[PDB]
Parts: C-alpha cells; sequence; structure tokens
C-alpha cells in the first residue's frame, strides 16, 4: 500500500475553546452584515479531513522523470550552504510560535535562555547520533475563516496541521535554512516562484504569455497534494539536498531529519495519545514548502515531456502550478493536456478538478489570484494580480472582532494594493479603525510568502511603492467583470457598496492629512483615488532606503520563519 496516513481511533483533539461563529459586534458589522454566513473550522470537522487525507498512493517513475532529476541535482551541485548558528536560528522563531513540551517557550528560545539553549544542544546531538529512531509530531486541526458555499456545498472541514516540537524546529533552521532559501532558485530558475515580488509576478506572467506565438495555458490543482507526497519523493528531495556543499553535521542532520521526520512517523493529538502515522509530507516542518515545490516542478516538467507540449514555461510555488506553453490547436492541446494529466497520475500527482487548456491570461487562477487589467493617471494599461474578495473580507471581519495573532488583512493589503477592493474597503476600514484608537504606528504582524514580519501600518505607502510601483496609487478604469465580481461579492456578505467606502474614505482621509507626517502620507498616497482633485504623487524617498532584502528569496509557508 503505502497509506499517506493510518489512525488508531484516537480523536484529533483541541488543545483550547474553539470559536466557530463571528461575534455581532459594531466594528465588524459595519465592514460586513451577514456574520451568520462567516465560521471558522475547529476540531469538530477533523474526521472528515481525515477520511479525505487517508489514501493509497500509485507511483511509476520513468525515463523522464529520471532525466529531468539528473538535471535538477546537475544545478543543485552548484550550491553552498551553510550552517546557522543556534543564535541565528533561534533569532528566527516566531514570538508566538508553539512552545515545548520540554519546559521552554518561544520567547525562551530568541531570549537564548539556558534551558532552551541546553535544550536545542542536546535535541542537535541526538540528530548527529541518531540515524532512525521517528520523531514525535503533532497532529491539529486548523481554525481558518472561510463564507459559507451554499452551492458547492456548505462547509469546509477543517486542515490538519503536523509539526515537530520546538527544539527539532530550532535544529531544523541550522541544518536546512540556508538550503532551503537558496537551493530551489538554483535548480528551478526562472520557474521558482517565491522570488517574484507581485508586480514581478504580473511582469513573468505577461511577458510569458505574450512570448509565445499563440499561447495556450493551465492551472493544475493535485488533490491533497502533501498526502500525495511519497517516502520516495521525500528520498529524492533529499539527494538534491546532498548535492550542496554542506558541513559534516548539516549533512548527517539532513539525513537524520529526512529518515526520522520527513519520510514520516508517529502522530500525537493535544492530549498526548497516540493517533496514528504518517507516511506522506507534513505541513508544518521547514523543508515542505521547499520539497513541495521541487516535487511538482519535477513532477510535471517530466509530464511536460511524456505529454509533448511545445515550448513549456512553468511557474511553481509549492503545490500550485501553471504551464504556458505553445497551442498546438484546439484539439491536440485538449488531448496534450490529457496525456499530461495521466502522467502526473502515474508519479502520484492526479488531479482534483480537471484542468482545462486556457486562451485568456486572465481567465487562469494561480495562488488563488489572477491577472487582470486598470489604467494609472496617465491612461497607460497596468496589469495587477487580483482574487475573489470574498474569503479576504470575511476574515478581516473576523480580525476586526477578534485579535489574531496573524493578520491576514495587512498581508491582503500589502499583496493585492493594486486592487480595488483592497484600496476601497480594506484600506478605509482599517485605517479608520486604526485612527479612531489611535494606533497607527502600533507594529502588527502578517505573513509574507509564509513568513512572519512585524509592520507598522504607517509605513505602507513605501512597501506598496516597492512590491507594485506608483501606479498602484492611481490604478482607475477598472475592468467590468473586475468591477463586477467585487459588487457581487459585497451583496453576498452584506458589505456595503463601494459608493459607501468612496464617502467614508474622504473622511479617513481628512483626518491622516491633519496629522501630519506619515500619516499625512497615508492620507496623501493610500487615499488618492477617493477625491476627485487629485495629488500629483512622486516617488516616496523613504521607499528606496526599505530594507525588502529577504521578502521575496523563498516560500517559507509550515516552517515556523520570522523575519526582523
Ligand atoms: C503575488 C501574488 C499577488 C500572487 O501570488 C501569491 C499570493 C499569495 C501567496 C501566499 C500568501 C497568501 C495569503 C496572504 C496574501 C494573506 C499572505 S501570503 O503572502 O503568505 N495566500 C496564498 C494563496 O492564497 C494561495 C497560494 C499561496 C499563498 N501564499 C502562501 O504562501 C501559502 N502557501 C501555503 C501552503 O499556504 C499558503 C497560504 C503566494 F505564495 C503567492
Ligand atoms: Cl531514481
Amino acid at each position: 500500500s503505502s497509506m499517506s496516513y493510518t489512525w488508531t481511533g484516537a480523536l484529533i483533539t483541541p488543545c483550547a475553546a474553539e470559536e466557530s461563529k463571528l461575534p455581532i459586534n459594531p466594528l465588524s458589522n459595519s465592514l460586513l452584515r451577514h456574520h451568520n454566513m462567516v465560521y471558522a473550522t475547529t476540531s469538530r470537522s477533523a474526521s472528515l479531513r481525515q477520511k479525505k487525507v487517508t489514501f493509497d498512493r500509485l507511483q511509476v517513475l520513468d525515463d523522464h522523470y529520471r532525466d529531468v532529476l539528473k538535471e535538477m541535482k546537475a544545478k543543485a551541485s552548484t550550491v553552498k550552504a551553510k550552517l546557522l548558528s543556534i543564535e541565528e536560528a533561534c533569532k528566527l522563531t516566531p514570538p508566538h510560535s508553539a512552545k515545548s513540551k520540554f519546559g521552554y517557550g518561544a520567547k525562551d528560545v530568541r531570549n537564548l535562555s539556558s534551558r532552551a539553549v541546553n535544550h536545542i544542544r542536546s535535541v542537535w546531538e541526538d540528530l548527529l547520533e541518531d540515524t532512525e529512531t521517528p520523531i514525535d509530531t503533532t497532529i491539529m486541526a486548523k481554525s481558518e475563516v472561510f463564507c459559507v458555499q451554499p452551492e458547492k456545498g456548505g462547509r469546509k472541514p477543517a486542515r490538519l496541521i503536523v509539526f515537530p516540537d520546538l527544539g527539532v524546529r530550532v535544529c531544523e533552521k541550522m541544518a536546512l535554512y540556508d538550503v532551503v532559501s537558496t537551493l530551489p532558485q538554483a535548480v528551478m530558475g526562472s520557474s521558482y516562484g517565491f522570488q517574484y515580488s507581485p508586480k514581478q509576478r504580473v511582469e513573468f506572467l505577461v511577458n510569458t504569455w505574450k512570448s509565445k506565438k499563440c499561447p495556450m495555458g493551465f492551472s493544475y490543482d493535485t488533490r491533497c497534494f502533501d498526502s500525495t507526497v511519497t517516502e520516495s519523493d521525500i528520498r529524492v528531495e533529499e539527494s538534491i539536498y546532498q548535492c550542496c556543499d554542506l558541513a559534516p553535521e548539516a549533512r548527517q542532520a539532513i539525513r537524520s531529519l529526512t529518515e526520522r521526520l520527513y519520510i514520516g512517523g508517529p502522530l500525537t493529538n493535544s492530549k498526548g495519545q497516540n493517533c496514528g502515522y504518517r507516511r506522506c509530507r507534513a505541513s508544518g516542518v521547514l523543508t515542505t514548502s521547499c520539497g513541495n515545490t521541487l516535487t511538482c516542478y519535477l513532477k510535471a516538467t517530466a509530464a511536460c515531456r511524456a505529454a509533448k507540449l511545445q515550448d513549456c514555461t512553468m511557474l511553481v510555488n509549492g503545490d500550485d502550478l501553471v504551464v504556458i506553453c505553445e497551442s498546438a490547436g484546439t484539439q491536440e492541446d485538449a488531448a496534450a493536456l490529457r496525456a499530461f494529466t495521466e502522467a502526473m497520475t502515474r508519479y502520484s500527482a492526479p488531479p482534483g478538478d480537471p484542468p482545462q487548456p486556457e486562451y485568456d491570461l486572465e481567465l487562469i487562477t494561480s495562488c488563488s489570484s489572477n491577472v487582470s487589467v486598470a489604467h494609472d493617471a496617465s491612461g497607460k494599461r497596468v496589469y495587477y494580480l487580483t482574487r475573489d474578495p470574498t474569503t479576504p473580507l470575511a476574515r478581516a471581519a473576523w480580525e476586526t472582532a477578534r485579535h489574531t495573532p496573524i493578520n491576514s488583512w495587512l498581508g491582503n493589503i500589502i499583496m493585492y494594493a493594486p486592487t480595488l477592493w483592497a484600496r476601497m474597503i480594506l484600506m478605509t476600514h482599517f485605517f479608520s479603525i486604526l485612527l479612531a484608537q489611535e494606533q497607527l504606528e502600533k507594529a502588527l504582524d502578517c505573513q509574507i510568502y509564509g513568513a512572519c514580519y512585524s509592520i507598522e501600518p504607517l509605513d505602507l505607502p513605501q512597501i506598496i511603492e516597492r512590491l507594485h510601483g506608483l501606479s498602484a496609487f492611481t490604478l482607475h478604469s477598472y475592468s467590468p467583470g473586475e468591477i463586477n465580481r467585487v459588487a457581487s461579492c459585497l451583496r453576498k456578505l452584506g458589505v456595503p457598496p463601494l459608493r459607501t467606502w468612496r464617502h467614508r474614505a474622504r473622511s479617513v482621509r481628512a483626518k491622516l492629512l491633519s496629522q501630519g507626517g506619515r500619516a499625512a502620507t497615508c492620507g496623501r498616497y493610500l487615499f488618492n483615488w477617493a477625491v476627485r482633485t487629485k495629488l500629483k504623487l512622486t516617488p516616496i524617498p523613504a521607499a528606496s532606503q526599505l530594507d525588502l532584502s529577504g521578502w521575496f528569496v523563498a516560500g517559507y509557508s509550515g516552517g515556523d520563519i520570522y523575519h526582523s
């Protein structure tokens, strides 16, 4: 077999009470009135997810697969990776990262407390000495906020997360942080998605599209990607890692983590009960983003060859895959894509939805997002990435009513700043509240490509200029399709219409402007859309001075990474 999971019967348990309903709160109600449509997942649906992620995997490798692997290993051979010190590794730990079972937590780790450091050291020596004993993991149900989808069904079950102890996570950083931050670009080149800011990603897609004589593209969605990852896949990943120049201890640690953690191991619930056994990818280890990306790139590159797709360019982020190629015609494209899917299926990665050939770039969705067009102040066409705002808006409402450790609304503003909905709704709403509570200068945690950053709202204009360009503050004449998707979403969720948001923004803009300093800059740049008599926007001096060096280098979702 090789089942992805085996289960004992013990339940996946919560470690505290779980909220599932949006509260009825004046602050969140002014953004979204249909509160009954907004829910959070809980452990109560864990068994539904367990059923979905548990299955037998079929895998047959072939010459195309072996050829692509060799090519990838030859590129990995150019990489030299360094060991992180205990200090560097500790400072990469998020302050609210899950505590250890052995008497210390994240703050102790970041503070280099002797008890934390001593344990981290014992854990490391154990990786150097013990090459085989499976390492324990905890399994938990993830709490996440969605809007009800009565067409698709009703409610999504919780996702499951599997992660080792805090001490092990620190050791993973020491051995592999530099590998996972450098190796994927060296191997995959321009295909590695996490190297691109938002404006660079949209440029890559558009330039790629325009580079073909007659372009065709598709996204490919693998069903339960993490559970399709076999022990063989994980050993192949390691074989690529082992091509880097490594310190001896790093090389041994990688070999031991592979065997003891990454290929599988025991699952324990929050009550300490043996829950089952994993033989697939764990969502909460440092190598999940990097390994999923390599794995998906290897399988898809090899499947493109089998399918005989012509002049393919791929963009890969973890399990998210988009391919743009030269059309051979309607029927031959449909056939070629069916061959592609069969080859992926043999490699263990069958599709959820069958892929569909697309002949318009705007109709491809990758990393939740699609290309759209607007115009800048001078009328020039500007391309940007957008997405359906339903989930962002639901989450923003939840985050307004409940203090959460990570603010998705802030990540959405940063990453979707040129969109009609991020500008008119998210910026207006959150700047209104922060202004009212006098908290514009207080730093808030968000995630960018899975890593956690602490950001001041007042630094948004500079950050946005860097990620999107100055046109982010001047876009208008959005496409009718985009406008209509947003407006219909607002009606669905009971969010006031865009006309109301314009009225609210004029008032926030005025108050920001009144305060001078960085608030005035926010007023001037973030809300220029809200006035007829517009201000001429020049480049922001602080923008060129920003250190964004580590922002768009690699993906770290599930990897417990905090960047200062
Ligand atoms: C630049 C663009 C505009 C388009 O491309 C993007 C856009 C966003 C991300 C980040 C992010 C998100 C939420 C944000 C914005 C709120 C924060 S984010 O930047 O981390 N979502 C998504 C998705 O919705 C879908 C895929 C991946 C991620 N992302 C992850 O990293 C990630 N990986 C896993 C396993 O789960 C998650 C959530 C990305 F990687 C690429
Ligand atoms: Cl092989």
